[PDB]
């Protein structure tokens, strides 16, 4: 590219990888919120929960390509693998699900920015610290703020629905 | 103090003390604070309502050392202990330990007003009565109030998440 | 803690300490403030000078505590040093501690930067850059050119004066 | 009177005394105020300091003798001695002066409380601490706060005019 300066073949690839991990997890996300919609679960504030995480990652996989391209790097797109379940359990259970998927998002992240320091690719870095690093943060606090409240309200049919009204 | 009039040693040393313990108790209310922030407890009312606190017992040391240089006392200030817990317990727990500290604040004014009162320092004695004193007995009632709603809540973590959701 | 990624026990206790370091150097603003309202210093200016840097060091403890929450690490409280001095001196003697407190700040923030480098720990790294370093680069610059305008200004008394009024 | 109900005819003496001493301070501010809008003076903000203290001393005098009235006490004026100069000297004898005038109204103030005390009268009490004790409180400090920054301001006549133009 005649605008490619400083940007890894590595981290380009990594890129790219990473675009399709946060596509997937808006995958995961959009089948979490239709669960909660079902009829026989019906907990809606549970459902737009998930609903707003899958748009948020979605524009975290856009982000990520728009700077693909402000780098000069090429996109590259994998097949989106369907989500690890089709049926999601209690809040509890997908909550917990929820958290296993957001560290991962999150280890993904650390290690690209371990990539790019290793490279020394200030501008990588410094993207990723502003847009994701924190968010994500902030994200995983949430969510174990959320676990604690649903575990601690365990008659669990009704603290599954006080949840459902008084939090979310 | 070329402005110093009816102020005793005595009065102008118990003024200190009582700084020292004003901010000690904020203190103590940042530490509950930032307690109930963990995503291990995660109860955000609460930590709201002892983050207020911490204010509320910073201003009222405040006060006092405006007062000490309006009256031409000096102020000297003393290390902080730290707060007597690390961990504060259930809500129950931290709202009984509130009300002990709030119980010995108010000691310590009714003390003070009576040093000034036998000191003949009428102005001293209004200027508690009209800043602390009512202020102390209200909020008591206040966490008094909470005491017996946490109290009759106790399925212990349903009550617990309620207070918090529909009292704070 | 269930939330806890990529964080150094190394971090979590040097996060304590600087707390610590936060919450002191707010500590000696407030004496800092308290001694220019004496009847016998009644330097208006330079008593708000410090209060409102009071303000914002206790500010930078409570972002320090919300992050340490935010990563799943433990707030743990000791006790706060008295401030060094009981009288201040001149608003000069008063002015070159201030600059001494900051240098000491802004060094232990630079320590912990290079231990989060150290440890891999961008979110910290990222956090300090965001929040602190760039806060104490801007406030030592305004300290510095204060100093100097108040040494420029030694007819002392006048001087002392003319900053006051003018400047503050 | 049909509506006097504890109010001691030593209390009624006492605040006709404290009224004339408010009166005459009033006095004592005029003649002030009009010596630094002589020509050869020409000190506006110091004018303008001393001619609002006429004023507000006067306004005491006239909340007592409401007050006399409203306990069924009986009013009673004596003559108003001239204030005990014709010419005042600097902003700082001036200064001087007004403190020790107000140190001595603030005396007649405890005296006139402890003798409610004795006569166990709270009315009269707390009037005199919601009305005066605090007023006084507050104007010695500001008058002391002035007197510091005028010595520091002694080149004398720079000083006088730079603590005028700046201060007042
Ligand atoms: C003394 C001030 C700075 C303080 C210390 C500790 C906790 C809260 C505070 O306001
Ligand atoms: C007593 C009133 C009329 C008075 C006299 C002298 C100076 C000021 C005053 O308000």
């Amino acid at each position: 590219s005649q605008i490619r300066q400083n940007y890894s073949t590595e981290v380009e690839a990594a890129v790219n990888r990473l675009v399709n991990l946060y596509l997937r997890a808006s995958y995961t996300y959009l089948s979490l919120g239709f669960y909660f919609d079902r009829d026989d679960v019906a907990l809606e504030g549970v459902c737009h929960f998930f609903r707003e995480l899958a748009e948020e990652k979605r524009e975290g996989a856009e982000r990520l390509l728009k700077m693909q391209n402000q780098r000069g790097g090429r996109a590259l797109f994998q097949d989106l693998q369907k989500p690890s379940q089709d049926e999601w359990g209690t809040t509890l259970d997908a909550m917990k699900a929820a958290i296993v998927l957001e560290k991962s998002l999150n280890q993904a992240l650390l290690d690209l920015h371990a990539l790019g320091s290793a490279q020394a690719d200030p501008h990588l870095c410094d993207f990723l610290e502003s847009h994701f690093l924190d968010e994500e943060v902030k994200l995983i606090k949430k969510m174990g703020d959320h676990l604690t409240n649903i575990q601690r309200l365990v008659q669990a049919g009704l603290g599954e629905y006080l949840f459902e009204r008084l939090t979310l």
